[PDB]
């Protein structure tokens, strides 16, 4: 592995060997040419899982949604010639993605009918996602059955090779995770997570970027400073793939069990957002659900207080607006005028 | 922050943005020009130490040693001119670099910076780890690295230079003189390590991976040799190399048998002992080796003056007293 | 500009400054982001052009067709916002792509209402309407080639974002016939040379004299190669151009091979070609004085799949000239069947 | 073929496959390795030429002179072994490099190369452009570049090293000694050119852009000085620099007013003639010049010791007798 860095403003570069972790979290998920296993085995595995009573797949990450979207027509065409009465359908992914207590098995016996590769060109559904949490409840859906083998970058497009798991496990995919710390900034990276840290006086969560709200547990072998942490202080809860690291804590503040998790993407930024002012006093309100600054009528709270949390304030830059932490409360007006956060970890 | 990469195993290239942890030990000593905040301030600090009775310094890392070397010919004139006859002496290092039990204060008369000077400055009160390097974050395009004396006492190495990274099944712990690689083969374990020096400062846990559940008796690089307190820093079937080749100046721990030697496996075998060379002082290769519970491939050390073997693997018949044995313990 | 080249057979990389010319001809678009001028001016230009009397567009390249298809809906919404009964419909691209006699005009002023960026993800699509402005799309029946604009767009920048690439465009001020030069890339070094653009890749070689080696073609253009990006333009006569001048073949001596004339007639109705000088497998060509006279290029296999294993030529030098289309392997205009009559083979029905 | 590049003007970055052309004008004394494939055969050619009465050679480039000085040691041994009392004397190359009529044949006492030794015999009795170099194509990795004594006759330069490329609105004509640039400023025009040597071999048309329609008198760089016949090698209003500072060791033709000087346009200015330097030998600068019809900015040469002016630019007030004149022509 060889790579080189460039700083445009100074018009110079440094080249050398090492380990490089990139920011794949931006809008580049699509157009990867996904290959969910050899189609000869995938159909047999799906058939056995279905006939065993395990309906549905709960997407572990938006990459899985994109995959199961792209492979829809190919798998549906394979099924008919394969003689299987099924029709896989997909939909928009929700947030956070809840778990399933089962997984797809290896069928052992691939079927006589099957194409070589994915590049070659009813009323029973293996529903994936979308407005059907009850049709094939979480009580019977599969979850975390993939294990990515390879991820390549071609001359113009990427590729991925995939397979099914042999044993059930709660950890997210480690073959794609990347963690890197250098100097006074550390980053935990993933397919959709970008968590940044810093050292003002002690390690704290500077900012984080999220294009998916998972539920799997961050693998411990790709985490920084795992020991001595209590789950009560994780800015991102352990239950939302939050790292079990002291880099994921903030002084004064504690775990955000109730938060904006119904948004599509989150950028956790710690500073007062437009139209609001903050205060610190012992008599400010108690903790609870996080509340928007922007009211349902568009008016903005001008003065805020915190009971005993340190400034700058806690804020989430969700797409639709600014969300404040659990401790920050209105200074003077009743709290009933705001729409609350309606989730829990 | 912006850059590109090329992979040779697979015919692929890539470009993007992110964090880049470079192998600095391959550009060691040919880059960066260290300098303190103000030499006259370091003059005051060394004068304070000299009047306090502290005999001299011991280099934490070769960066400190070479900053001392570079400024030896420039700071000494200030000391001599300001009415104080006091000259700092910087010599070639010998390894391992032991720890000093005290730190500098905030400000023929030799002030020693380690060497063959035990008679001159005993290790009773030698200074160590008083220096602080202001951290540039990712620290790229910064050849003007600073230095400064810390205002409190800590045993951890400077985080300004440490770089720890993982990308899939390959990991790395690295700083200006270390390069530890780990790999996934049924378990996370050490793959090979490149060491251009011997440290004794502790690796901070803020730059360590998988720290909990650790048993320091199963490490390879002991806690006392800057080994990351991590599961990545272990190898199954062997234990801490407290006794080893640590007197050398360049170590390449590798899991491949030394040239000209092959091992036979049996429990009816010898017992643990010190590290032994793969050959006699005359260069003869000892073909006979043995161990109780090895997990192949075998452990080995490669160095300038011939490869060595670890504690866990013993010779079968040859008397061990003839070869060059261990002479120090970490 | 700075860069480095790699050779994966070794741990070798060489870096330095210079001029770098990448291939980019393998039909990689649909990852690109296209910004044709601006929505408020391009729509006005189309509106004015319609009332000028031109029916549609006969695109000059597949990049242009992809660009137009990627914005048909947005431009339809912009036009409908002003109550204009006009709609863009985009169809598939046939070959050859014939030359148009008209150009789209620059607008006097932008429309009063509309967007200002080609990046909003939400909007309501336009409704059906009779006044259709046809982009190529096999619609040569009701309004023919005589009422179509061709080569009206000039690119001004070709960007490569961190993840996706974008290209900016403008409507050409000056009536011209040459292809867009901002994307053309030409290079020479030693005994290899290349002429390239977004849809062509011509490769030349030095064996005794300079000659055409091969060429990859995902488009059948009709613009004329600008001489400013051409090598050794002097002294050539159009009768010796392997790739016709009418098909954007360079006016160069790099575009010649001894004995072969210009292929005015060929398989041009194919989607793609790879002009290669190598007899198709399982066939032989030999010289004969009594070989037949020139004529349309004929396929190597009949309709029923039967192969022909003998051909003759008059003065051709080996290897023979062949076009590697998708549906078969063709031979050049000079090479003729050995004994079979000309009536039992599929022949090119196009002219250049 | 596979590689990557970066663009600082737009801060873009990309990777892919294609045809690359590099700049090798500055750092090439240690890049590649030019050698003669058969010193014995080349020695045979030298011996036959010396039997033919040829005094020496006139180098076509600094590459040829570098090769000759590198193989002088082998030559002075193999000629002696052959029983020949002959010697080769390489030397510095003065500019321009003049064109000889002879060529070496297929295989007092001295065989000289470039040097201020014309007294020995005129240019009429020297060889010029007798060498052929193996054309590796786009090979950037081949350090081994052969030199084989040419056996045919031609005046054009060797295209093995030439490199010509165009990418949108920027072009370049280059070889191992020239780096000529061009641009589209509403019309194709010369922009700059760095020259480490002044050759006299014709630029092949096979590697030239826009070869038709040009007239020799319109070339900024004279056709004799290996200037391409391309329209890329023209500036509007400036005709051939038939005379100029061709005697410099290195040049950089730049179209900008020299420091501390300004030029005006007016029909009252004088006519053309030899090139005149911005500053006189006494160090006195001239702040004002005139031009007749040429458009600004002015032609200049950022040479070692001054900033010359083209043929069209003349001093406005002072007579030309005060200044230094370029004493060379082609």
């Amino acid at each position: 592995h060889v790579g080189c860095s460039v700083d445009f403003s100074k018009k110079e570069t440094r080249c050398g060997t090492g380990v490089f972790v990139y920011n794949d979290v931006e809008a580049w998920r699509d157009r990867y040419k996904y290959h969910p296993d050899s189609p000869r085995r995938l159909a047999a595995a799906v058939k056995q899982a279905w006939e065993d009573g395990i309906c549905g797949i709960s997407s572990v990450s938006r990459m899985e949604n994109i995959m199961w979207r792209s492979v829809e027509g190919e798998l549906n065409a394979i099924l008919e010639e394969n003689g299987v009465q099924l029709t896989v359908v997909v939909g928009s992914v929700k947030n956070p993605m809840w778990r399933g207590p089962q997984r797809l098995p290896v069928p052992v016996n691939e079927l006589p009918h099957g194409w070589k590769a994915w590049g070659k060109s009813t009323n029973n559904s293996f529903v994936v996602d979308g407005d059907t949490l009850k049709e094939c409840p979480l009580k019977h859906r599969a979850w975390n059955s993939f294990l990515v083998e390879d991820h390549g970058f071609g001359v113009f497009h990427t590729s991925v090779w995939l397979k099914v798991r042999e044993d059930y496990s709660l950890e997210c995919d480690p073959a794609v995770i990347g963690t890197a710390v250098k100097g006074k900034e550390a980053v935990h990276s993933d397919l959709g997570y970008w968590i940044e840290s810093e050292k003002n006086d002690t390690w704290r969560l500077k900012r984080a970027h999220l294009i998916e709200m998972k539920t799997c547990e961050w693998p411990k072998s790709h985490t920084l400073w795992t020991d001595g942490i209590e789950e009560s202080d994780l800015i991102i809860p352990k239950s939302l793939a939050g790292p079990l690291s002291h880099h994921n804590t903030r002084e004064g503040y504690r775990t955000q069990m109730k938060g904006p998790w119904h948004s599509e993407e989150l950028e956790i930024r710690f500073e007062e957002c437009p139209g609001t002012k903050v205060h610190v006093e012992e008599t400010c309100g108690t903790r609870g659900p996080s509340l928007r600054s922007t009211t349902a009528s568009g008016r903005v709270i001008e003065e805020w207080c915190c009971r005993e949390c340190t400034m700058p304030p806690l804020s989430f830059r969700a797409k639709d607006g600014c969300w404040y932490g659990m401790e920050i409360r209105p200074r003077k007006e009743p709290e009933s005028n705001l729409v609350r956060s309606m989730v829990t970890a």
